């Protein structure tokens, strides 16, 4: 992706957006029982703790575009992949307004805290003024998509999240779009049954598992993934994918049997306006994480980008035994015969990609179970069931988040959700946890679940259907 135009929102006649530039985060009761060394991401450019300039920092994502068409190796990647799918048998019929916008199976109404974009956002409207869970109303929202159109601006915010050190210092915070709402809507009509099946199909043949449940999920991928493994990180996916991605893009909906009208949005993801405090600026290429299903076309592009990436560099290869899970661009892949991962990062280097070893990591080394990860998370074995895998994220991990909050009025649910995490790491590992969180005296106003409980509820929870 690249920057093309930046001038001042004010000689175009749009408003100062007025982003909060003070974080949320604050030192939670338990920061000091417990270690770690992540700190909110840098909002501002005064921050004191920058050691770089933060306005360079955050859109240095944008690395460039490299200018080509289509060729033959994305061909019979995009043409492999469209097989797979072809098998799901998905609408291309647009979706009931109602079942886009508060809910059904497969896909979560839209969530109302979240922003709404332009215009709604100079105008003081939120989602709430516009949408009722309570009512499902939709009168409203039908005066202001015909109102204000679609192919609006889109706002960029922040992120607003915890970070290490590094990051902070050299002030490199992840943006966030914000589409919208009336283009939240369309898209969400367009796409939501497509949507709807990746949701309802995370794995091999979906080759996505946006929409998981881990828990459920990662004792079903050492099946799907029976063969030599590969995985690998990206530095800066969403903002190095070039143009050609989403023409790759374009022809996989094709052959779906969107057509060429219901496409066009993929344009408006490519070539986007955005609006940034005081500044206005259009973008070529890289995908806009935050708009209406970024991370499921963020998946599909990985899947046929490494499609690709395999055929340009191993010549005789057979797809039809390779197989791949994305979740936006976090990877992991299995073939019955080993792969060098650093032929297909040079591979992607020529095609704009920064593709690096699995985890930071020195060399492509091989990828094991025991060293593998797949959103942030490891694999183990049960040990008294062994074809039950344990989803294992980091007390590393686990300990940074539960030293900070952005509300204390969610203490409690906010444990809990890190209690689910933690027992995958075992019995001492979970008492040795509630010990120092009941070090302190909120600690003990808490209804926390006891490690016998979330083994029983775990296992119960495969017994009934899906
Ligand atoms: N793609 C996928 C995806 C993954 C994440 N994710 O990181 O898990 C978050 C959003 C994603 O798109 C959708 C995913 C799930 C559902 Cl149920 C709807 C999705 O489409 C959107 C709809 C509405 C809004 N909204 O403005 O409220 C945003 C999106 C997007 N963003």
């Amino acid at each position: 992706g690249e920057i093309e135009f930046i001038e001042s929102s004010k000689d175009a006649g749009f408003p100062v957006i007025n982003t909060p530039s003070k974080t949320k985060l604050e030192p939670s009761v338990f920061h000091q029982v417990f270690e770690g060394n992540k700190e909110p991401a840098v909002l501002r450019s005064g921050d004191p703790r920058l050691k770089a300039n933060f306005e360079e920092a955050i859109f240095s994502k944008y690395i460039g575009n490299v200018n080509t068409h289509v060729d033959e190796y994305m061909l019979e990647a995009v043409d492999h992949y469209a097989g797979q799918l072809a098998t799901l048998d998905i609408s291309t019929e647009p979706m009931k307004l109602e079942d886009a916008v508060y809910g059904t199976e497969g896909l979560e109404a839209l969530d109302l805290t979240t922003s709404a974009g332009y215009p709604y956002v100079a105008l003081g409207i939120k989602k709430r003024d516009i949408l009722s869970k309570k009512t499902k109303d939709l009168t409203k929202l039908k005066e202001c998509m015909d109102k204000y159109g679609l192919n609006l601006p889109m706002v960029t915010y922040v992120k607003d999240e915890l970070r290490s050190i590094e990051k902070v210092a050299k002030g490199k915070s992840r943006l966030i779009e914000a589409s919208s709402l009336n283009d939240s809507v369309a898209m969400r009509q367009t796409f939501g049954n497509l949507y709807k099946t990746f949701h309802l199909n995370p794995g091999v043949v979906t080759g996505s598992a946006v929409g998981c449940d881990p828990d459920l999920f990662w004792s079903k991928i050492p099946v799907m993934l029976d063969g030599h493994l590969i995985a690998f990180d990206y530095s800066g996916y969403d903002a190095s994918l070039s143009p050609v991605w989403f023409a790759c893009l374009k022809m996989l909906l094709e052959k779906l049997g969107y057509t060429h009208k219901e496409t066009n949005y993929i344009d408006y993801l490519c070539n986007s306006h955005h609006l940034y405090r005081d500044k206005h600026y259009f973008v070529r290429g890289g995908m806009p994480s935050g708009c209406s299903g970024t991370s499921i076309f963020n998946s599909m592009i990985n899947n046929i980008i490494i499609r690709t990436l395999m055929l340009k560099v191993y010549k005789g290869i057979d797809l039809d035994q390779f197989r791949m899970i994305a979740y936006g661009d976090d990877v992991i892949a299995s073939y019955p015969w080993p792969i060098d991962a650093s032929l297909l990062a040079e591979a992607g280097k020529g095609y704009g990609l920064i593709m690096t070893p699995a985890d930071k990591g020195e060399c492509f080394n091989e990828v094991t179970w025991t060293n593998a990860t797949f959103l942030k998370r490891y694999f183990r074995a049960d040990e008294q069931y062994p074809f039950l895998v344990h989803p294992v994220m980091p007390m590393k991990d686990i300990h940074e988040s539960i030293r900070w909050t952005k509300d204390p009025k969610n203490t409690q649910d906010h444990v809990r959700s890190l209690c689910l995490l933690a027992w995958h790491n075992g019995e001492h590992e979970y008492e040795e946890f509630i010990r120092k969180i009941r070090s302190v005296p909120v600690g003990r106003c808490l209804t926390l679940p006891a490690f016998s409980t979330l083994r029983r509820k775990w296992l119960d929870s495969f017994h009934h259907h899906h």
